């Protein structure tokens, strides 16, 4: 019998990764049409690129480069500060999926058993299994375990069994954020290739042509407006905040701009968390459910891969 | 710009009377195809069912004079039927001085006309509430928007009102450790009426603990002799994850071990699952609100877990949403 993932973002992948390897069954859930999360789902709209500073989540990136799901990224940095571009060059090493942010999590799922438009509303257990309801109210199991890997807000609601987890899962504050994408026939006539930027609206900004293995056909852009603004405008139609952010870039950029040939707007109502945590996971052993995701760490690509590791860990220690 | 209320159970739509009876604008939200919530009567080949709450008591003056209103109106009536209880294996008489209220014609018909021509919006799952600046914004499971709104209430079981509270991270770890117990329920329906002058049991030492006839109550389609039964909280988790025909075999069995006469095959049978068909302990709270930011949380889970807990609750909810106004 299976042990059902909801959630089929990094740390739902990662920890089903980690079931599999040691042999067990997964059968993974996820609302969406396609798996990824915040990763976006197979121009980068969602996590841009990942620096990796944990020796095991190091050893996993070497793994995906080996496999040829993820590359490193050197753009020409600039920062946006009181009114004025400057180079801003540093040494960092940073890591994009390639051919897209959503190629790595693409792998981790590969064949694995998965239900996609499926929005799982209710988790219980009878006496040996547990069950999921969908919002069509069909149900699914039985299931040997339940691991939730949602953001905090949306793990809440299928927390029901354990109460008391329940609730510090629902303390767990998230931001969100508004981003939108810009896309130009002709190149625009800058060397900058992403932007860290203050006193706006957008606090980052990104040209996917720069990222090893894209198609270089459109210039496309990239830009995240700060959570401030998102939150100051959380209800604007996306036609509004491509606007305002489309004049924010206008505003910014040190050269003319064409009429885009697209141009698009996705909102995260949970992008990201407002703080950090150091739980790892948070499992109820005795009954078998297992919470992860980026918000019980640090809140970025590793804290999630992180995450879901540690949840599968425990849950295959209890296997037991 | 209207008040949103999550939920047409009665705790709703108490809080929608209270509310539009103040002069207040609401619009009203149920992932259901009807209101009424727990409270709701199922159609059916057997007709009307109450397969969620049966009956209910007024303890509270407020909502006996609510009651009293409905009854006037001929939405509910006192209900006296011969009243059995089943202990030790042995059937008999439990008469008691307890009055108890049904809806008439069905249960369904109190919240009905509660909600009367309020706006409402069914088969619309609401799965995050947030606001901008200015107004709250629902997003629905079809990934649309429904705005602006000027306050929210929810008023759905608290397990299903914690997602709906991230923009009050405080409010929402109050609400999810409140636990909620299942209930299991059955009907059967007989061609021809059970030979037995009994009319409704409480059932102890039994996988049920209570079954009523539904042709003791008034204004019922008397075609079939229908009975509800309803299992424990305790057999209910035991048997959580159980098909509804084992559910309804199990329960069949239980009754047909108690009943003092014959008993043939039914000639029809359902059976219902409440995931979150009562708080599983009292609270004194009335309702929870973050009044600040425009948000308010009711339900029977906030008092008692009857009836009438959820209606205070609702016109709890309400009260302070009014109160607040001055402040805004
Ligand atoms: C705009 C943006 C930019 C970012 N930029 C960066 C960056 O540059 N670097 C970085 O390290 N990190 C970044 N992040 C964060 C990074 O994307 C996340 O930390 C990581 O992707 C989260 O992975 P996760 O598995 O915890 O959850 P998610 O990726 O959120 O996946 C959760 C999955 O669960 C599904 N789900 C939710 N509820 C249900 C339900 N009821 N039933 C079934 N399925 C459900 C969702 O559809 C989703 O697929 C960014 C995030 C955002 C939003
Ligand atoms: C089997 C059973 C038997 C009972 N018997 C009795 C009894 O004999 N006496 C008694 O006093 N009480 C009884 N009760 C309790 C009584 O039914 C409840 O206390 C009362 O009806 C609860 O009403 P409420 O408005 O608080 O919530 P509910 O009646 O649960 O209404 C909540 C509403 O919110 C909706 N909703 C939930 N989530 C969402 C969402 N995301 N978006 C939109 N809508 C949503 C639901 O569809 C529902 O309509 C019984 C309950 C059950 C389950
Ligand atoms: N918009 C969103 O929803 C989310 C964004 N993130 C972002 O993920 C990114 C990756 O974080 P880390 O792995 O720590 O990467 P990192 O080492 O690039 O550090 C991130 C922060 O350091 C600063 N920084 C780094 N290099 C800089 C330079 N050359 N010039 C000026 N400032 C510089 C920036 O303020 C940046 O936000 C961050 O930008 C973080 O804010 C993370 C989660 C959600
Ligand atoms: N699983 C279920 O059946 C569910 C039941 N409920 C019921 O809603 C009820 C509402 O009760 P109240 O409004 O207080 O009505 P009530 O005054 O009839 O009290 C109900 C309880 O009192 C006892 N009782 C009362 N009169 C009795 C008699 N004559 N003989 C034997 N026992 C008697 C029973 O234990 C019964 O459960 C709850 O007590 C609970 O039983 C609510 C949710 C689920």
């Amino acid at each position: 019998v299976p042990i059902a993932i909801i959630g089929t973002g990094i740390a739902g992948l990662s920890a089903a990764q980690a079931l599999t390897s040691a042999g067990h069954q997964v059968h993974l859930f996820d609302k969406s049409r396609g798996s990824g999360g915040r990763m976006s789902s197979k121009l980068d709209m969602g996590a841009q690129y990942f620096t990796a500073r944990d020796r095991r989540f190091a050893t996993a990136v070497k793994q995906w480069q080996a496999q040829g799901h993820v590359s490193e990224w050197t753009p020409l940095l600039y920062n946006f500060h009181g009114g004025r571009l400057s180079p801003s060059p540093d040494e960092q090493v940073r890591w994009v999926g390639e051919p897209g942010m959503s190629a790595i999590t693409r792998a981790m799922r590969g064949d694995l058993p998965v239900s996609f438009s499926c929005r799982i509303t209710d988790v219980f257990r009878g006496e040996q299994h547990w069950n999921l309801l969908d919002a069509e109210s069909e149900n699914h199991g039985p299931f040997s375990h339940v691991i939730i890997a949602t953001p905090a807000p949306q793990a809440t609601a299928l927390l029901a069994a354990a109460p008391k987890l329940a609730s510090v899962v629902a303390g767990v504050k998230m931001d969100p954020t508004w981003a939108v994408a810009l896309a130009f026939e002709t190149p625009l006539q800058t060397p900058m290739q992403g932007c860290f930027v203050q006193d706006s609206p957008l606090d980052w900004l990104a040209r996917n042509r720069s990222k090893p293995g894209r198609d270089d056909t459109l210039d496309s852009w990239v830009l995240h407006a700060t959570s401030q603004w998102s939150r100051q405008n959380l209800d604007a139609s996306r036609e509004q905040v491509i606007e305002h952010l489309h004049g924010a870039f206008a505003e910014l950029i040190d050269c003319a701009m064409p009429a885009p040939v697209f141009s698009l707007a996705h909102r995260w109502l949970y992008a990201r968390p407002a703080g950090s945590h150091e739980w790892g996971a948070l499992s109820d052993a005795d009954l078998g459910i297992y919470v992860c995701g980026d918000w019980c760490l640090s809140g970025r690509v590793e804290g999630a891969w992180l995450s879901g590791q540690e949840a599968a860990r425990r849950l295959l220690e209890h296997l037991q």
